[PDB]
């Protein structure tokens, strides 16, 4: 009872709370759970972090409030204390002794006392029983979820009496008024300011893109870090202050460079030193005079902190306890003073805080985030629309070529980030006809750079790779419960980097009907329903898919030729094949082709670019013709692949013998090579 | 020491890094001092010791 037990009546009475938003329906159900004659020993289901402990403080607001029902008033509540239990143990076994203590006064204490044990978790078990089984005592709990279906469904008399309570993490304006109700200790205890938009876009930003942490605990980390920030940052001496500093203790060491002296007529010249020395001595005595000056606003605005903190904490007491001259004179008197030179203290930071910034906004939580996160900001200052108006700039930055790609394919991106397909579709409902190699992965990489922001970013699926029926039940790997929980998914590895993939969904059409059906469930719904039966949201994945039907003609068709006349024979061709409702799921039909003339030569000239870095960290820097790369192209042009035996033909037909040139001593470094023009096997001259 | 140091040199270069690297890796270091095309440019003769003809395999 007294020793190592404490009673919650002076620890609610004492305040030491944090103040509680709104919290209804949790308490509420506490409340009928614990009128029920059996089981009133109530557990709730959820983890700390939305508050749990604080729901706690805040039925303890409302014993200290006065705002329990009928039936909860009058009880005498007192809390055990383990760390307060581990006291007094010396010799092996005292611990017990005092615990089963608690056991004696509380037994004699006979339902007086609703027990709280703070992390129930921490309650051992085959000796809890007998107590509760007997009715020597009335308990409350709490743990989370995994712990709690670990809990009680096994054992009889423990699903007998730990009972089930909803409790969860709010919506997005819920836990705004969380933030709301909380800055009061956070303005006030952190020396900062809090205005709404900060705790809005705290809540709803971190509502949305963190699926992982808790509301609103990822928000107190950001209040209470960037807080801090603010408030260690004004304790810091400002910019132009250091930077004085830093240039008159050069010029001071420089003055004791120039007084030792021996030649005086050539060291006597520290005059002009000397009254620079005074010049900036007196800016620098002025800038830290005005530090002292926002000092002085904080000196005054910190006292009367104190002095407001009291004073708030003055008249929630006067409206606890109940001294009647007390209250009038703090509503009429005291507290309405402080409000109006606490708005002229507002003036007063308002008007001397210059350099150092009280005010707490949301460019210092783009500090604390942007040094948090890494992700560049500039993809935050993005808006979609501009990134989908100007696409085709940055995609003509690193890709070449591509004309109706970009643009028709833009066209397609437009429409769907625009929402103008069904919005239970995924994003991009392609149907891509062409080779191997023109870039189809370099533009999963280059789009995946752009709006996914990354070099690793895309898996590509042939038909023939298919991992199977079994497959799905390799990435969920074993059953829960079984060996492997050193690895468990490899889900967790291949989407632990990305959780959007970019997929290349090779030859649709050399695939099954059945992947016509799976692939409509893909193309329609947003969702497949998989080889497991459950499914998951494709309208955040992009369904690029490929194939290779016409290969030659449009390796013809390709310079000089309009390519909608490919576009559309080729659709003549995709009109039979298909149904006419996968050609409706389509929103248009883009087919790649290899590039032009001068574009071969780019392309021989970009995979050369390997070449031109590796010779030129060696010491070699080719200045290859158009017509010794030109003979890489007629040599390497095999109309088989299109472009897939041309880096044979360049590393094989010049740079084996280029390998052979170099490492012989024929082509001796630090002089410019061109690749001049013999016969048809090529050979480098110096 | 630019002058008198005719045998030791006391600074150092990349390449004794990567003989380093080079007896620590198992790799033959001796691709740049000894000889490589002399034998590189028998490839072919040294595979017809054992197997000889397949002009087009080797």
């Amino acid at each position: 009872l007294k020793k190592y037990t404490i009673d919650l009546t002076e620890r609610a009475e004492q305040g030491k709370l944090d103040p509680v938003i709104g919290r209804d329906e949790e308490i509420r159900r506490t409340i009928q759970v614990l009128q029920r004659r059996t089981k009133n020993n109530p557990v709730l289901i959820g983890e700390p972090g939305v508050g749990k402990t604080a729901i706690v403080e805040g039925l303890a607001q409302r014993i200290i409030n006065g705002e329990v029902p009928e039936g909860l008033k009058g009880r005498r509540v007192l809390a055990l204390d383990m760390g307060a239990l581990v006291a007094g143990a010396k010799y092996r076994g005292e611990f017990e002794e005092r615990l089963k203590g608690v056991l004696n006064d509380l037994a004699k204490q006979e339902g007086n006392v609703i027990l709280f044990i703070d992390a129930l978790h921490t309650m051992a078990g085959n000796m809890l029983k007998p107590a509760l089984a007997r009715g020597e005592l009335h308990c409350v709990g709490a743990t989370t979820l995994d712990e709690y279906r670990q809990y009680i469904e096994k054992d009889a008399a423990l699903e007998r009496r730990f009972q089930k309570v909803f409790v969860a993490e709010p919506s997005v304006e819920d836990t705004i008024a969380i933030l709301r109700g909380l800055k009061e200790r956070y303005e006030l205890h952190h020396h900062v300011q809090i205005t709404d938009p900060a705790i809005v876009a705290a809540a709803t930003l971190s509502h949305r893109y963190i699926a992982d942490r808790q509301l609103p605990d990822k928000a107190i980390d950001l209040i209470d870090e960037a807080a801090s920030s603010i408030r260690m940052q004004i304790d810091s001496k400002p910019e132009e202050l250091d930077r004085l500093d830093r240039r008159i203790i050069q010029l001071k060491l420089e003055q004791q460079a120039l007084m030792k002296e021996s030649d005086e007529a050539s060291k006597k010249r520290l005059d002009m030193l000397n009254e620079e020395l005074s010049d900036k001595e007196r800016q620098y005595s002025e800038l830290e005079e005005e530090w002292k000056a926002e000092k002085a606003s904080l000196s005054g605005t910190q006292t009367i902190k104190a002095e407001l903190e009291q004073a708030k904490i003055a008249i929630e007491q006067a409206r606890r306890v109940g001294d009647l001259a007390r209250m009038s004179e703090l509503q009429y008197g005291k507290i309405p003073e402080l409000e109006k030179q606490l708005e002229a203290a507002t003036q007063l930071e308002g008007k001397t805080m210059r350099l150092l910034r009280n005010k707490v906004t949301d460019a210092e939580i783009a500090e604390v985030l942007a040094r948090w996160t890494g992700i560049p900001v500039s993809r935050m200052m993005e808006s979609e629309r501009e990134k989908l108006l100007r696409m085709e700039q940055e995609l003509h930055h690193r890709v070449i070529g591509q004309n109706e790609a970009v643009d028709a394919v833009s066209n397609a991106i437009r429409r769907s980030r625009a929402g103008l397909a069904d919005p239970n579709r995924p994003i991009g409902s392609f149907l891509f006809l062409g080779p191997t190699g023109v870039g189809k992965t370099e533009l999963c990489k280059a789009l995946a750079n752009f709006m996914f922001d990354s070099d690793e970013a895309m898996v590509r699926i042939d038909m023939s790779e298919f991992m199977e029926k079994h497959s799905v039940s390799r990435l969920v790997g074993a059953p829960p419960g079984y060996v492997g929980y050193e690895e468990g998914g490899y889900l967790t590895e291949a989407v632990r980097r990305r959780p959007y993939s970019v997929i290349l969904l090779d030859a649709v059409e050399k695939a099954h009907p059945d992947v016509f059906n799976i692939l409509l469930q893909v193309l329609d719904d947003g969702r497949l329903t998989d080889g497991q039966g459950r499914t998951v949201d494709f309208r955040n994945t992009v369904v690029i898919m490929t194939s290779n039907l016409g290969v030659r003609e449009t390796e013809r068709k390709s310079i000089g030729l309009i390519h909608q006349d490919n576009s559309t024979d080729a659709m003549e061709e995709i009109k039979k094949i298909f149904r006419p409702e996968f050609i409706n799921r389509i929103d248009e039909v883009v087919v790649f082709h290899p590039l032009g003339e001068q574009h071969i030569a780019s392309i021989a000239q970009i995979q050369l670019k390997r070449l031109y870095k590796r010779l030129e960290e060696r010491g070699y820097e080719i200045h290859i013709s158009d017509e010794a790369l030109k003979l890489l192209s007629e040599n390497g042009y095999d109309p088989v692949y299109g472009a897939r035996p041309l880096k044979r033909a360049i590393q094989q037909q010049i740079e084996n013998p280029l390998a052979q040139q170099i490492l012989s001593g024929e082509l001796v470094p630090g002089k410019v090579i061109r690749l001049e023009v013999n016969e048809d096997r090529i050979v480098a001259v110096q």
